[PDB]
Formats: structure tokens, sequence, C-alpha cells
């Protein structure tokens, strides 16, 4: 009931794009309410050299992907916690992770078809080692021409 999970419509661009200029893209993930209140902690991820959230060429390697310029990370303010476990965690009491990326005009673009994913899982209530509950996906493709 009290569970909110999604990764946020900046997903995925429009037609094409052939501008190298601050092009920002919000990406969010969200976790459980009552969860995060029970003592669990939010788990988010994605595919910068972090595992924080990239954008790639679809069929290329994330290492060959192009930075997210500046990506910031915004949450529900109440209780954080410290980047580990191989991905982004609050403490109980937060629910959120909000991860905004720009594709900016530090890489030209000419490249095809990028592939941007976000996943997201709870964790502590299942177990809390790195891996364990539902791991939620989504992908969105950017087209760079």
């Amino acid at each position: 009931n009290f569970c909110d999970i999604t990764i946020t419509p900046a997903t995925n661009r429009d037609v094409n794009v052939d501008r190298s200029a601050n092009i920002d893209l919000s990406f969010t993930i969200r976790q459980p309410q009552r969860c995060a209140d029970a003592g669990m902690r939010i788990k988010a991820w994605g595919e910068a050299n972090h595992g924080q959230l990239l954008i790639k060429p679809q069929g290329g390697n994330k290492s060959a992907g192009f930075t997210l310029a500046s990506p910031r990370f915004s949450y529900i303010p109440n209780n954080p916690a410290n980047i580990m476990n191989g991905f982004v965690l609050t403490n109980p009491g937060v629910y959120q992770l909000g991860m905004q990326g720009s594709i900016t005009p530090a890489i030209p673009l000419r490249p095809g078809l990028y592939e941007v994913v976000l996943n997201a899982e709870l964790v502590t209530n299942d177990n809390k080692q790195n891996a364990t509950a539902v791991a939620k996906t989504a992908t969105s493709t950017i087209t760079v021409v």
C-alpha cells in the first residue's frame, strides 16, 4: 500500500538531438515509504563509473559512455547515509534518490542511440548485504544524431 517506486519521465528523449549544449535530464528512484519508515534502507543505482547513472550508446560499453556532466542527488531530507554497498542509500525514514545529469557540450554528438538505465531495490527488510530483494529496471533510449 504505502510503497512507491519509480524512475521518472525525464527518461528517454524526443525525436533526435544534434545539439552540443546543456540537456539536463533528471532521473529519479523512489522507494517504499512504509518500509523506509520500518527501519529499512533504500537502494538505487545506475551505470556511471560509480554505478550511479550514465548515458552510454545502445549496444556500447559504459566505459565508452558519456558522463552526465555534474550529476546531482536529491532525496527526502531526514536520515541520509554514505554511498556504499555498491550503490547509494540513505538511512531509514528516507526513500528517495534523484539522480539528475546533463548531456553537455563536453561531448561532441555523433554516436548512435544512447541507453540510460536506473534500478531500484529495497534492502534491510529482505537482507542487508548488497543485492537481495526486488530489483526494478527502467531503460531509456536517447536519440543523439
